């Protein structure tokens, strides 16, 4: 029943409604790290330094390698940050990451004390 614990819990349920189907529709590029290769973005990688998506925050989680809320909510803030600085703010990706985000930071808000 430790602090940091409890915390990592509301991540988890954070993180695993980001994966859920109910926000399937706009969370889906996210789900994986950014192909850059595959999609023909190749200056992605001279332009977003430290990528993240949603499989590494919970392979990191499953790892146990956050040791805290704080930690956690970092990469979930990188994860949106590298698609608001990669991308123009008009394209279509840009606008999944936003609702994608008020999930995350409406939930995130809820944290226990
Ligand atoms: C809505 O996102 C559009 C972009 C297009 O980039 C060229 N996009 C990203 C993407 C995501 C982010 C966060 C980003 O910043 N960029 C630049 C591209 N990842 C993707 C993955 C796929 N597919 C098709 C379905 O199966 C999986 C692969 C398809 C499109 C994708």
């Amino acid at each position: 029943m430790g602090k940091l614990s409890e915390q990592l819990k509301h991540c988890n349920g954070i993180l695993k409604e980001l994966l859920s189907k109910k926000h399937a529709a706009y969370a889906w590029p996210f789900y994986k790290p950014v192909d850059a290769s595959a999609l023909g973005l190749h200056d992605y990688h001279d332009i977003i330094k430290h990528p993240m998506d949603l499989s590494t925050v919970k392979r990191k989680m499953e790892n146990r390698d956050y040791r805290d809320a704080q930690e956690f909510a970092a990469d979930v803030r990188l994860m949106f940050s590298n698609c608001y600085k990669y991308n123009p703010p008009d394209h279509d990706v840009v606008a999944m990451a936003r609702k994608l985000q008020d999930v995350f930071e409406f939930r995130y808000a809820k944290m226990p004390d």
